[PDB]
């Protein structure tokens, strides 16, 4: 149905809003302007609005005239925003099934996928958003919830994306997929370390530094400041190095910009682990 996919409000105040909306045009030809501002103020959401007049279509007899200026409507609204309208309906029930599944507001969710497939930022920045947006517990659902809404939207008789938009993001989404496997790598090492374990360190800002160590492999010892500063008070330095260093060894290689940009990471953390490991056994 064209009204589940509606992610304004419950159950029930739906079901008066379309039909204050039903009751609008049982007048049977009546003011169709200023009528659309309030129905724009109903549901704010273009993906809404246009489901809405999607189930006025569904009733008869009403009807062989404005049924005509009602579909001019519909695409009055998608002219201009048809990735935005589309992304948001196909993606709709996954909103749904995800957004009880992690006990978070389903718009929230269809406008993540939304934002995803129209955003021009790195794979790292995206995986970043996402974190502080849901938080660290849903990192990794919510790369589930992209995907899943990816391949119904694909699968969807009036998809948001061509073919080659739908390669693009696609590969936007292995990456953001190679970035996990890391993370959870990572937090397989982090734990066998046990440096987050007395509770001086969070396992956020930990993973955060490593993010920026695929971003930035060049400044990994200016990165890894302010883990040393929390870290010397109880652990090591050839302790939070070979974290670190092993994570990077056993990881997806692409993650880097390139593999010699890859080595600028590597080398920095060989370097700065047995450096540390000189420093320990000196004294």
């Amino acid at each position: 149905m064209s009204q589940e996919r509606i992610l304004d409000g419950e159950e029930d105040e739906i079901n008066h809003k379309i039909f204050d909306l039903k009751r609008t045009l049982k007048d049977n030809l009546p003011l169709d302007r200023d009528f659309i501002d309030r129905l724009k103020r109903y549901f704010k959401d273009p993906s809404d609005q246009v489901l809405a007049l999607r189930e006025l279509l569904n009733e008869k007899d009403l009807t062989a005239e404005q049924v005509e200026l009602l579909t001019k409507i519909i695409n009055e609204i998608i002219s201009g925003s048809e990735k935005s309208v589309n992304a948001g309906i196909n993606s709709a029930i996954q909103a749904k099934l995800f957004g009880n599944k992690m006990k978070l507001e389903p718009q929230l969710l269809r406008a993540c996928y939304r934002g995803f497939i129209m955003g021009n930022i790195s794979t790292t920045d995206q995986y970043i958003e996402w974190l502080g947006n849901f938080g660290f517990n849903h990192r990794h659902t919510i790369v589930n919830f992209v995907e899943q809404s990816l391949i119904v939207d694909m699968d969807s008789e009036k998809p948001s994306c061509n073919a080659y938009e739908f390669g693009f993001v696609l590969s936007k989404l292995i990456a953001i997929k190679m970035i996990r496997t890391s993370d959870v790598i990572f937090m397989k090492k982090l734990e066998s370390s046990s440096l987050l374990k007395d509770g001086s360190l969070s396992a956020e800002q930990l993973l955060l530094t490593l993010l920026y160590i695929f971003q930035y492999p060049s400044e990994s010892e200016q990165i890894l400041t302010s883990v040393i500063e929390v870290s010397r008070a109880s652990h090591e330095d050839s302790v939070v190095y070979q974290t670190y260093l092993s994570s990077v060894n056993e990881s997806p290689h692409d993650i880097f910009k390139s593999e010699s940009e890859r080595e600028i990471a590597i080398n920095i953390l060989r370097e700065l682990v047995t450096s540390a490991y000189k420093k320990e056994l000196s004294r």
